Parts: structure tokens; C-alpha cells; sequence
């Protein structure tokens, strides 16, 4: 517990940009795109205000649009006089992918017609389309093969405080070891992570901070309307913060919280508000009405584990169950606890052979060991129970592909 | 129940079946079969024939039957085993786990076939486990898959009985003959004996 992420002060004008959404849509072959940016203001509207959204490629401005406030009519009472949407045509855009993380810069200016800037906001933009078609998760029209890993925010000295150096070290090691994607197990990450993933190129699953594993049954709270409010904020506020990052390609409703009606409602809320990314959720059997992707944890390649209610079918079999058509990407597989990863090649061989088996995210990146000191000042790696915590789950906290200090296993 | 239409030796295989001029002749082979056998409960599926590629004639005929007799699915393996003229994915000799990616007409592993993008039909091999001579190795691998996968609904082994013919020696003793033993040529030798049982019905 504690104040574990940054604290800042931000001084905005009273008439200000209060939110902005960037979307990119394409033609059939990706040779043309439209960048659409909805901008919202707070403060007093005045006829002289304008918003200009400019797109840059390096030091070169490639597109721009300017307009006064006042959105399209939306219903019988009119439109949002406090919003405006700018539409920029972009020819032959440089596409973003984990392989070639091409980025442009969008600058959003709140200014006056006669040229005075009130304030500006901005973001890096990656032109990419993510869609599921014919049962395949496609990026810029090509099917992905997710070489992913689950990554918790963990430091052996600092606990859950993340720093730039460490984040960078992790991405470099992931890329160095042929990973192309990461799942934010199991909560929104420090803001800087998204920026680094956008720039260095990794596909990200952004996941809401909701996990109720210890309830009995697991969906006790998630099926209760009384908890929909609290849950809703965990999902909505995550979307509101992270929706403009290109690295984020899939939203996740949380983890190990069974399957409750609250999941369904929240799944639908995201689909409505941001049609640009698939929504996944593993709870309740990995193939519920709240997920666009079959996303089991620890389902085996050839072997079925037919548990009641929530079976873990062999992944090859799952794909073809009567009426199923979704892509399958394991949210967690290959439990890297101690001397492990046995059978990893089995997964890969399957992923390569079956189009709809589009990979998975190993569990997990780094061991959650903590440093303790022996009377003599020499440090050693500690696990559950080592701080007098009890009950505890002993070494279950170390499941990484690398030791806490980033040395590889 | 299958129409007496097979044009395997044509080049390409659908040369005649894609030719409207052969539509009439093909049409009688399918329609007269349905008119004759449609009241038998044992018939559960109609087949448009065998190894005649995939031609427009097949499409027309597949529709004809669907129209006249909705009570039974229609299958046809030609042209890739999963064309628009078949309600059932019905490959011949597709393997359990191993793909055989022939151009145009691949034979995918049956487990993989079920789940190709957009695929949703059941899969029943029209022919599998070629029992020629000392054979049937790997039979159990099919069965294990059939039982594990709902949509893998089995198959028809190739085939029941050896097509050997009896000939008599100089001494008048009989003996089992195959391709080429009648002076026939060219011929395909022993390929005519692929059965689980001998021509006299003794089991292999
Ligand atoms: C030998 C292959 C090119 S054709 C193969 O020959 C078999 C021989 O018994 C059967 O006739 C099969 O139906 C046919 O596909
Ligand atoms: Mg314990
Ligand atoms: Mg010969
Ligand atoms: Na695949
Ligand atoms: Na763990
Ligand atoms: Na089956
Ligand atoms: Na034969």
C-alpha cells in the first residue's frame, strides 16, 4: 500500500481541452486513411474559439483541420456545442505495428480565430486497424501471431513502484527474446509503459483493475448489481485514459472474477464507446458472451481438462466446438514457475499450424521475489511467508521467465 | 446413396462436370437415383458422385436435390472436399494430425480442417484407412480424434472387400487374380484389393 505512482500538479486554463479522442479508419488496402479527432472543452464558449488538429510526420506537417466548436446534431435537443470533431485525410499512411512502430504526432490546439493559442494537448498516433474477421484477429488486415507475456509491475527493492529505467530494461529484454506483446496483468499500468510500448513496438492488452478470485463462487460480486458501479469505474476510467495509445490493441475486463452480468454490461459499454478494439475476458470459462476472443488460461494443446462448468478444452478442439468461430489466444499459458517451460514447443507447433490459434501470453515475465538482508547485510531473495505474513502462498509469487533483477532463467 | 458419376481420368478432373453439355447426362444420374431411393429410411445422405472434380453441374445438382428432398443432407468430395456442393466436409485420406497441402485441393489434418476460418460444417471422411494388404496402421489415431472432437463424426473405411477374381490353373485349381492377370493392359495390378475382407469374405 501507499503512494506508489507519481504525484503532479497541472495548471490548465479555465477554458480548456477537457478530453480528445483519436481514431484512424482506412480504405480496403490501407493506402488511404481518415484521422478523426473528437475534442471536448470545459469553460465558457465564445464564438471566437477554434480547435485545430494537426498531424505531423517528424518535422513535416502532413494534415490539418480547423473548426469552431459545435458538433453535428445528435438528437431532438441538438448537438454538443462544447465539442467538435476534426477529420483529416491522410494519403499512404505509414502503418504502426510491433514490427515497425511508425508514429505520427497529433497536436490538438484550443485557440482563437485570430491566432492566439489558449492551450494545446498532444499524443503519438499509430495508424493501425485491429479487427476480428472470419474468426481471425487482424492487424492492418494481416493475422497476428501473439508472442506475448504477462507482466506485473514488480521491482525487488522498490516493490510496486515502476521507473523508466526498469520499464525500458524489460521491453528491451522482451524484444530481444522475440516477444511482440504484453498483457497488463491485471490492472492499468503506470502511464509511461504505454508510451514506451507505442514507441518501441509491443502489442498491449490493457486490463481493468478488477479481480475477485477469492470470492465463492468467483462471480459473487461481479454478478451483483450493487457492485456494477464500482466495477464500471474500473473499466470506464481505464478506457478514458488509455484509448489513444496505439499499442493498446485489446481491452480486458479484468481477471479471475467469474462471469457476472456486470461483465456483460461493461463489455457492451466498451463496444459502444470504442469500436476500434476487441474486448476479451477469461472469467467464467474463457468463451462467454463477454469476450470477442476465446482466451483461456492454461488450456493444454492436445489434452482436455473437462472441469464442470468451466472446462479447459485442448485448444485445437476448442476452436471447432459446435458453433464456435472466434479466434483463440491464451491469456496465460506455460506457467514459468522454477524449472519449467516444459512442453513450450508443443504450443508453438500448434499455433503455427492452426490459423485460429493466434498465440498467447506466457505466465509470466518476472519473479516477484523481494530482497531481504541477513544479519551480515548480505541480501537474499525472499518469498511468501518471509516477512511473517500468514497465511501465505510461499513460492507461488515467483513464476517469471527472468529473476527479479532481470537475470534470465 | 451415390450417383453413378465418376470422371477421374479426365484432365483436369472437372472437364466434363464443368461443361454444360454434360449437364443432362449428369442430371439423369442424380435425379433417377433420388426418384428410385428416396423412400428408404436407411438412406440418410445423398452423394453427387465421386472423383469428378468440382464443376458447375455439381452445384446445379446439389441444389436440385436440396429442393426436391430436404430430408437428407447432400455431400460431394470432389474439388477439395469442402466446396459449395457439399453439406459435409468429406475428404478422402485426410490424416489426423498431418497436413498434405496440395495446391488447389489440399488435404488438411482433419482436426485443423474443422476450424479453418469461417468453417462450420461437420467432417465425415468419405474414404480413409486404405486397407490395401497388410494395412490399417494408425487406425486407432482416427478413432481417438473422432471421439474427442464433436464435429469429427467419423468416416467410411476404404474398403469392404478385395476385388480379386478367381482363375483356374492348368490343374484346374482356383487362384485369386488381380490387375493384369487377364491380359488386361494397361492395368493397375493389385490396387483393386483394398478390403478388410478377402473376396470370399474371410476376414483379413
Ligand atoms: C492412387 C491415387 C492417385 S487415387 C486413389 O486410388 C485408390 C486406390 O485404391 C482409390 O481408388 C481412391 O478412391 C483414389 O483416391
Ligand atoms: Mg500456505
Ligand atoms: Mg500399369
Ligand atoms: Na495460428
Ligand atoms: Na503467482
Ligand atoms: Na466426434
Ligand atoms: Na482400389
Amino acid at each position: 500500500s501507499g503512494i506508489f505512482r507519481d504525484v503532479s500538479l497541472l495548471h490548465k486554463p479555465t477554458t480548456q481541452i477537457s478530453d480528445f479522442h483519436v481514431a484512424t479508419r482506412f480504405n480496403d488496402d490501407f493506402s488511404r486513411a481518415v484521422l478523426e479527432a473528437e475534442v471536448q472543452m470545459c469553460g465558457e464558449l465564445r464564438d471566437y474559439l477554434r480547435v485545430t488538429v494537426s498531424l505531423w510526420q517528424g518535422e513535416t506537417q502532413v494534415a490539418s483541420g480547423t473548426a469552431p466548436f459545435g458538433g453535428e446534431i445528435i438528437d431532438e435537443r441538438g448537438g454538443y456545442a462544447d465539442r467538435v470533431t476534426l477529420r483529416l485525410n491522410v494519403e499512404n499512411p505509414k502503418l504502426w505495428s510491433a514490427e515497425i512502430p511508425n508514429l505520427y504526432r497529433a497536436v490538438v490546439e484550443l485557440h482563437t480565430a485570430d491566432g492566439t493559442l489558449i492551450e494545446a494537448e498532444a499524443c503519438d498516433v499509430g495508424f493501425r486497424e485491429v479487427r476480428i474477421e472470419n474468426g481471425l484477429l487482424l492487424l492492418n488486415g494481416k493475422p497476428l501471431l501473439i508472442r506475448g507475456v504477462n507482466r506485473h509491475e514488480h521491482h525487488p527493492l522498490h516493490g510496486q513502484v515502476m521507473d523508466e529505467q526498469t520499464m525500458v530494461q524489460d521491453i528491451l529484454l522482451m524484444k530481444q527474446n522475440n516477444f511482440n506483446a504484453v498483457r497488463c496483468s491485471h490492472y492499468p499500468n503506470h502511464p509511461l509503459w504505454y508510451t514506451l510500448c507505442d514507441r518501441y513496438g509491443l502489442y498491449v492488452v490493457d486490463e481493468a483493475n478488477i479481480e475477485t478470485h477469492g470470492m465463492v463462487p468467483m462471480n459473487r460480486l461481479t454478478d451483483d448489481p450493487r457492485w456494477l458501479p464500482a466495477m464500471s469505474e474500473r473499466v470506464t476510467r481505464m478506457v478514458q485514459r488509455d484509448r489513444n495509445h496505439p499499442s493498446v490493441i485489446i481491452w480486458s475486463l479484468g481477471n479471475e472474477s467469474g462471469h457476472g452480468a456486470n461483465h456483460d454490461a461493461l463489455y457492451r459499454w466498451i463496444k459502444s464507446v470504442d469500436p476500434s478494439r476487441p474486448v476479451q475476458y477469461e472469467g467464467g470459462g474463457a468463451d462467454t458472451t463477454a469476450t470477442d476472443i476465446i482466451c483461456p488460461m492454461y488450456a493444454r494443446v492436445d489434452e482436455d481438462q473437462p472441469f464442470p462448468a468451466v472446462p479447459k478444452w485442448s485448444i485445437k478442439k476448442w476452436l471447432s466446438l459446435p458453433g464456435e468461430t472466434r479466434p483463440l489466444i491464451l491469456c496465460e499459458y506455460a506457467h514459468a514457475m522454477g524449472n519449467s517451460l516444459g512442453g513450450f514447443a508443443k504450443y508453438w507447433q500448434a499455433f503455427r499450424q492452426y490459423p485460429r490459434l493466434q498465440g498467447g501470453f506466457v505466465w509470466d515475465w518476472v519473479d516477484q521475489s523481494l530482497i531481504k538482508y541477513d544479519e551480515n547485510g548480505n541480501p537474499w531473495s525472499a518469498y511468501g511467508g518471509d516477512f511473517g505474513d500468514t497465511p501465505n502462498d510461499r513460492q507461488f509469487c515467483m513464476n517469471g521467465l527472468v529473476f527479479a533483477d532481470r537475470t534470465p532463467h
